[PDB]
């Protein structure tokens, strides 16, 4: 039936809320009002799908979340990593796109932003599982989620990233992960876990979910005695240059896999050689990519508003090809870099920038579409 | 001891609130964050004001407040109009910046956007008065307001216009004042007429004040019998082609008032020879824009965003003279027409488009002291 053997499913990145989870007013994620990514798509005979994954949690929660997504089940987030860090093991359930997911059907993995990151982990925990868990289930029994075993290939065809900070982001170590506004992200979690909220920001875990018959008063007693407050496991820690490093440190190549990225630059080289954002960046990237572009290192200047080239291009010291638009991206094993797209900004490649009239629907549509070219020839090359 | 013998008093335009009467959240009208026309113009020693008059009312009502913001006392907007509209004919009460106000003591007037209208129509009230109150108070006795009496000269040194639809604008044509719009601008007025709204939109003469033991259900009911549904007195009627006609056909110069008038261009030239609003154009006006850009009459297509060039150079059937920049601006008794400033839109004027960094706070300074070297100079040559 479907034009693409395998399934198609995109993963958003940080503050991003698709589907059912997005408030009453809120951008559509994949392709804001310009090109709606899996509508169009669907009718044009793909099958493809968006994941709902963690909005503000770790690269960690988030793999696991998109895991159950795929298969479906209650999330288990680990023994180990729960008793490390301070929260609930078990999470939300999901229905599962894919109940039957196992070696052998594959799928297609496309990741915006930290969407990137996240897809890396998940593979990784399905090759070599997790050797923390491993340990605690062999030393003290239990059940072990077959995510944390390792041994499990042939599910993944294809690691696409958009914009994704493989290498981290000085908007993360200078903004975004400092004590005023993690404090600021978590009283939002706060917030939106009070009784009346329809909307999951990805943090109950931490305990951000007010009970029917606690009073607000009490809830904001209870909650901060979390360990959210303190704990590096959440998205502003692995958004900065040491967050991300970690992660690559523990990912490697997978050799059947079909690796791709794509990055934009969306700054200039003003006086003195620092970058400063393009007219056309979406303003609220504005100060974030002064930060970043008036960094000490020139070559972690040039950005996308929120994430540095450097950071996009590949994970740095992981084997990467520089490639051309016309040729198949069709390499295993390796990452394929696309040449950089300019006067892209971070949120230009899911088409939420309705401030900006230079990006138009019907090129949104060529380059969603030019990746789904690229699926199909890898699944054509098997 | 201030620079400027003769107070500036600011006019805002249609759907502007100034000073205590802003939501809790608002742009600030003169000058945006770019520069703070009241607060500057004052540190460098010019007595300027900001009246405040109706939001939503027409040019007359307007026109009435803003005699009454000056000499202060209780708005009268006379016993034979508010017959013939069916409104209260009496309205707020204000202190007064000017008690002294009479012929002999002169006052600036510098109006934006709609602002421009409502001075002009003050300014004729003064001079040669209101027949229809002269007729009503002749054949009924009672009290007349001295504004609608006649025969008031030097008071007024100045009219000053940027960005006024002297001519009207489609965009109140074919959508302000449609009917599906007016509801909109109605409704909106209602519920700012709460019981708990610290905020006037400026038709509470029309009922939408809520008493504060009535039901939002019987304020509904009550309010749904006035008039301003079906009226023209409003402002959406008056910015129209044939709205603002009128005024011109009701209003002549006066050879003692310097006149001047500033206009704004920020639509481009397409293929066919139809005007669409250039990138910097602030975002809400452009709809506003294609609709004015898109008209059969070439000559009504180029425009500010929401005013077509024709309709701000000057009212059509009134004398006029193209001026030039550097030519001082003394002239009495014609339309003195500054040249039109390339990049301008309508709320560039006033400095709220926060998305436009190529229009700075240090240009738009020198935009404001420009005019009031204008004044200085109409002073200096009396
Ligand atoms: C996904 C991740 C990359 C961003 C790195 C920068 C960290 C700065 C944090 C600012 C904190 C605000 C409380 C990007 C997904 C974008 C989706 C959207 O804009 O809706
Ligand atoms: C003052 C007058 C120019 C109005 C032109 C035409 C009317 C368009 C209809 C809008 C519909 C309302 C729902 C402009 C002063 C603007 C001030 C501000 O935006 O703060
Ligand atoms: C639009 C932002 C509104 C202002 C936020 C102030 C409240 C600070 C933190 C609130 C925490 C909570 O309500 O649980
Ligand atoms: C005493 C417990 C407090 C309950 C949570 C407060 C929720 C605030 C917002 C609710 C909005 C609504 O009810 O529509
Ligand atoms: C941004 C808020 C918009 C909500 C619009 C819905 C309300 C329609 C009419 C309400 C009239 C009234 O409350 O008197
Ligand atoms: C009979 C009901 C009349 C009062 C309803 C007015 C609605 C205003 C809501 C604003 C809430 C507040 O700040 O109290
Ligand atoms: C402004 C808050 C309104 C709803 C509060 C519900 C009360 C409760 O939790 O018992
Ligand atoms: C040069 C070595 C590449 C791997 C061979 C894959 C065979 C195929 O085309 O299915
Ligand atoms: C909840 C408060 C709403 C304020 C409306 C202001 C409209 C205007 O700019 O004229
Ligand atoms: C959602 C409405 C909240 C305010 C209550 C109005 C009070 C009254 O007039 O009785
Ligand atoms: C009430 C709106 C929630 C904000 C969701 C976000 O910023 O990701
Ligand atoms: C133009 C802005 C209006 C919003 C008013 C408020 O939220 O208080
Ligand atoms: C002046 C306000 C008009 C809003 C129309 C639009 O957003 O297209
Ligand atoms: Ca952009
Ligand atoms: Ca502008
Ligand atoms: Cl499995
Ligand atoms: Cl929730
Ligand atoms: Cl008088
Ligand atoms: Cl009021
Ligand atoms: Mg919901
Ligand atoms: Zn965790
Ligand atoms: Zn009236």
């Amino acid at each position: 039936q479907p034009l693409n053997k395998y399934p198609v499913v995109f993963v958003h990145g940080f503050l991003g809320l698709v589907g059912d989870n997005a408030p009453a007013l809120y951008p559509n994620y994949w392709g804001g009002n310009k090109f709606k990514v899996i509508e169009e798509l669907r009718k044009q005979g793909y099958n493809v799908h968006q994941a709902s994954v963690s909005a503000f949690g770790s690269n960690y929660d988030r793999a696991v979340q998109l895991y159950y997504y795929i298969k479906g089940g209650r999330v288990d987030y680990g023994a180990a990593h729960a008793a490390k860090y301070g929260h609930e093991r078990y999470g939300k359930t999901y229905k599962g796109i894919m109940p039957n997911w196992e070696p052998g059907k594959k799928v297609h993995l496309v990741g915006h932003s930290m969407g990137g990151q996240t897809i890396r982990l998940m593979e990784e925990f399905l090759r070599n599982g997790n050797k923390e868990e491993i340990a605690y289930h062999q030393a003290h029994g239990g059940e072990i989620s077959p995510l944390f075993t390792g041994g499990h290939n042939n599910m993944v065809a294809s690691i696409t990233t958009l914009a994704t900070p493989h290498n981290g982001s000085q908007a993360a170590d200078k903004f975004g992960n400092t004590e005023a506004v993690r404090k600021i992200m978590f009283a939002l979690n706060r917030f939106m876990g009070n009784k009346y909220s329809n909307i999951d920001l990805g943090l109950t875990q931490w305990g951000f979910k007010q009970l029917p018959n606690e009073s607000y008063i009490d809830y904001i007693k209870r909650v901060s005695k979390s360990k959210i407050w303190t704990s590096d496991d959440n998205a502003a820690y692995d958004l900065t240059l040491d967050g991300s490093a970690k992660l690559n440190n523990m990912t490697s190549m997978n050799p059947n896999i079909t690796y791709t990225t794509y990055t934009g630059v969306s700054s200039h080289t003003g006086p003195l050689g620092y970058e400063n954002p393009d007219l056309g960046t979406f303003f609220l990237m504005d100060t974030t990519s002064r930060i970043i572009g008036h960094d000490a290192r020139e070559e972690w200047r040039k950005n996308d508003g929120v994430v540095p080239v450097i950071s996009s291009l590949h994970p740095s010291n992981q084997p990467f090809v520089n490639v051309t638009n016309n040729e198949p991206a069709t390499r295993r094993g390796i990452w394929q870099v696309k040449p950089i797209l300019q006067g892209w900004d971070h949120v230009d490649f899911i088409g939420v920038d309705f401030l900006d009239f230079k990006r138009k629907g019907s090129e949104l549509a060529n380059f969603y579409i030019g990746i789904i070219n690229d699926l199909l020839s890898v699944e054509a090359t098997e």
